[PDB]
């Protein structure tokens, strides 16, 4: 049986790797992009049965025993965003059905990918599969136990989660802090700035997440107006967040350090 | 390395299938193939893959915040995995 399983999910992954494998080396009108094609009905297939076995295992272990595990809840989350990729793909199939059944309203429909509505159900179809596909790839946590190599590996990943978690408090907090600083501090210059960063709240979170991993210029502090005394405040609060940054992630460094010898 | 090749793997198809179809839109050439997807990933690991690989030029805001979402939780993954290598190794020579 657990062979049998595990084959049959080293085929949904070779389906979804075989699904683009039209366009690995590189790639009415909307009528030919809308079907599907046998590659994606066996893909639509296997979701099907992935859906089933999960309210079959709802059914039996009650919703209560299964909600309460956390894992489970993101297997439930990746057949959802597959289901919903797929429905959002049929819309999109089916309206251009009209435009093609009719043959203006079919004018939509005959337009390159250029001019496409940004809700377009062909556009959600595509940007929900992306998160799937990274989501299926989860399901490795179900048969990465069998083995005795592989076996310990992920028991010792979960307890580092599990504490990076815990560090995650103080983090949001000192995040949060510098994120709304920032945005009061550059709200009002939203043109004057070489670039877009601190300006709008969606804006100030990207900044301050990237500049985490170094990928921030310094540049994002920079006016171009006269203003130096706010762009002096900028590099003031942009420096002490990176210190304050590093402070924090050192000292979670050396706290998981102990946490595995104790 | 079995660990972090399948989540390198996971992202590399992941931001490939979001990306293929926007072969010409996108700032520079990121994600468009396979063999792209795979050498901007592998880069982001040494901090030398730019955040504006996952900008699109289209109006559609929709798959550059998808973008955005899976590369932030590609490095946060990898940050993850690398501090459980570290840590796990630190052990080792302990032990
Ligand atoms: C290592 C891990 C470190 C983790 C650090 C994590 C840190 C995360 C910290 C919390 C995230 C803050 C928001 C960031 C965000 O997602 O932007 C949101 C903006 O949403 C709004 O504009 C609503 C109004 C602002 C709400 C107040 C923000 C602060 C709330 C504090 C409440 C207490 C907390 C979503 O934007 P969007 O809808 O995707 O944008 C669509 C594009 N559009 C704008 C053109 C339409
Ligand atoms: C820290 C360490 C981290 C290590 C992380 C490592 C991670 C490595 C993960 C595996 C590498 C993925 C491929 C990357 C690659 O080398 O591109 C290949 C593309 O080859 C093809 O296009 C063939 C079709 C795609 C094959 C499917 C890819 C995924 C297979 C998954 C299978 C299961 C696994 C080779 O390209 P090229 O021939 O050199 O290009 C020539 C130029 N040209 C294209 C113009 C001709
Ligand atoms: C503390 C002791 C003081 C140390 C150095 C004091 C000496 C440095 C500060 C004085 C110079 C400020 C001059 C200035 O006007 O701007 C400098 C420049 C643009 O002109 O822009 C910059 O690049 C400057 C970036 C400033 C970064 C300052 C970091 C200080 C340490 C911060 C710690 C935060 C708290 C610790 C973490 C707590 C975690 C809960
Ligand atoms: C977890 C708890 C949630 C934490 C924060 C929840 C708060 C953050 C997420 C909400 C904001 C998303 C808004 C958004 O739409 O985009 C943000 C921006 C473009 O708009 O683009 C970006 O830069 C955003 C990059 C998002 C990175 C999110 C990282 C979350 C932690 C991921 C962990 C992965 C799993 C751990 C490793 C497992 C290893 C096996
Ligand atoms: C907590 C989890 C386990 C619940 C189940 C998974 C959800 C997180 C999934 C299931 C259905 C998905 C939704 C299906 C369709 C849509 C509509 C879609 O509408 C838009 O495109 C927004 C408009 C725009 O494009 O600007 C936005 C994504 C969303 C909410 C999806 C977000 C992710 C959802 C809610
Ligand atoms: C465990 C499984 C069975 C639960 C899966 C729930 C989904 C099947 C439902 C929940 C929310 C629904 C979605 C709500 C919003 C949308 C957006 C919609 O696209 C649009 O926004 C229309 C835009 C336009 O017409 O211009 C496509 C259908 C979809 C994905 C719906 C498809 C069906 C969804 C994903
Ligand atoms: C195909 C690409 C895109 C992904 C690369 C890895 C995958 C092929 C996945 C799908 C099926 C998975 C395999 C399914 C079968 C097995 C055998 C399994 O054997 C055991 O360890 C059990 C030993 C025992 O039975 O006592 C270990 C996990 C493994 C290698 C899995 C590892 C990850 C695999 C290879
Ligand atoms: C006791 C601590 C923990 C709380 C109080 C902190 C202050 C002592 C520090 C922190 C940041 C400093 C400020 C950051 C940078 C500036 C900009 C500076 O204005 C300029 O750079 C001049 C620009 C120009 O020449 O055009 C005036 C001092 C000031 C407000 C600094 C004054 C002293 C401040 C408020
Ligand atoms: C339970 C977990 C482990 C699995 C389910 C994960 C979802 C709860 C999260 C993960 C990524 C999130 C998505 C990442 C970003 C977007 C893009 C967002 O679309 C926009 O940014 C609007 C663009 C515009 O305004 O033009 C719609 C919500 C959505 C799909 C998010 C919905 C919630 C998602 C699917």
């Amino acid at each position: 049986k657990f062979v049998a399983h595990a084959a049959s999910f080293t085929i949904f992954l070779g389906l979804l790797v075989m699904n683009a494998a039209d366009r690995f080396e590189g790639t009415l009108f909307r009528m030919k992009t809308s079907c599907f094609s046998w590659m994606e009905m066996l893909i639509i297939s296997w979701v099907i049965g992935m859906i089933w076995a999960e309210c079959k295992e709802i059914w039996t272990q009650g919703p209560k025993e299964y909600l309460f595990e956390l894992w489970n809840m993101l297997d439930f989350g990746m057949l959802a965003i597959f289901a919903a990729s797929f429905i959002a793909r049929f819309m999109a199939f089916w309206h251009a059905s009209k435009a093609q059944s009719i043959i203006d309203n079919v004018k939509y429909y005959n337009l390159a990918r250029i001019k496409w509505d940004p809700s377009d159900p062909q556009i959600i179809s595509e940007g929900l599969y992306a998160i799937a596909v990274v989501l299926s790839f989860s399901r490795i946590a179900y048969i990465l136990p069998a083995n005795e190599s592989f076996g310990p590996l992920q028991i010792s990943l979960g307890r580092t989660v599990k504490d990076i978690f815990k560090f995650m408090v103080i983090f949001i907090m000192v995040f949060v802090a510098f994120m709304i600083g920032m945005f009061n501090l550059y709200s009002y210059y939203i043109g004057a700035k070489q670039n877009e960063a601190f300006t709008t709240v969606e804006e100030s979170f990207k900044t301050l997440f990237w500049a985490i991993f170094g990928l921030s210029e310094v540049k994002s502090v920079v006016i171009n107006y006269n203003h130096k005394f706010i762009e002096n405040i900028g590099y003031v609060l942009y420096g002490v967040y990176n210190v304050t940054m590093v402070i924090v992630l050192l000292n979670m460094l050396i706290a998981m350090i102990n946490s595995s010898f104790q």
